[PDB]
């Protein structure tokens, strides 16, 4: 499994901040997005054959209603995905959610972007598996 975290290769953008104020977080902290439709975090996965990997998003949301997610492979030209992302009663309780995605043979650039005004919540880090694949080129 390829984990992803802030700070680290494979780690490409967040329209918003790198932070560390909630606790439970891992690796260095946690990106948070402005509070905007669209805002985004961005990763990027170099995968040796194409096919279906599980995503694994960790997520704190402390706010008050879900935060979904559009999440989208190469700019829309690869795949377009929902990600349903509930509350999870508050910014230091982390959950996950999953969606399975099909990958393109080659680099993968993966924006989770927000559906809703509030923005995304809190992303700790996405976990990646199936198949090889390790940290791709943002780009
Ligand atoms: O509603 C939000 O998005 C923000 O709410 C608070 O500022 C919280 O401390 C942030 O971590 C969170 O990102
Ligand atoms: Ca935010
Ligand atoms: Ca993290």
């Amino acid at each position: 499994a390829l984990l992803l975290q802030e700070a680290q290769a494979g780690f490409c953008r967040v329209d918003g901040t790198i932070d560390n104020n909630h606790t439970g977080f891992t690796g260095s902290g946690f990106a948070n997005t402005n509070n905007a439709q669209g805002a985004a975090v961005v990763w990027a996965i170099d995968a040796t054959s194409s096919g279906r990997r599980t995503l694994t998003i960790r997520y704190a949301n402390g706010g008050t209603a879900n935060r979904n997610g559009s999440l989208v492979i190469n700019g829309g030209s690869n795949g377009n995905y929902t990600v349903s992302l509930p509350t999870t009663g508050a910014w230091t309780t982390w959950q996950t959610a999953t969606i399975d995605v099909d990958l393109v043979q080659g680099n993968n650039i993966v924006q989770l972007s927000a559906t809703t005004a509030e923005g995304l919540p809190n992303i700790d880090s996405l976990s990646v598996v199936g198949g090889t694949v390790r940290a791709g080129n943002c780009g």
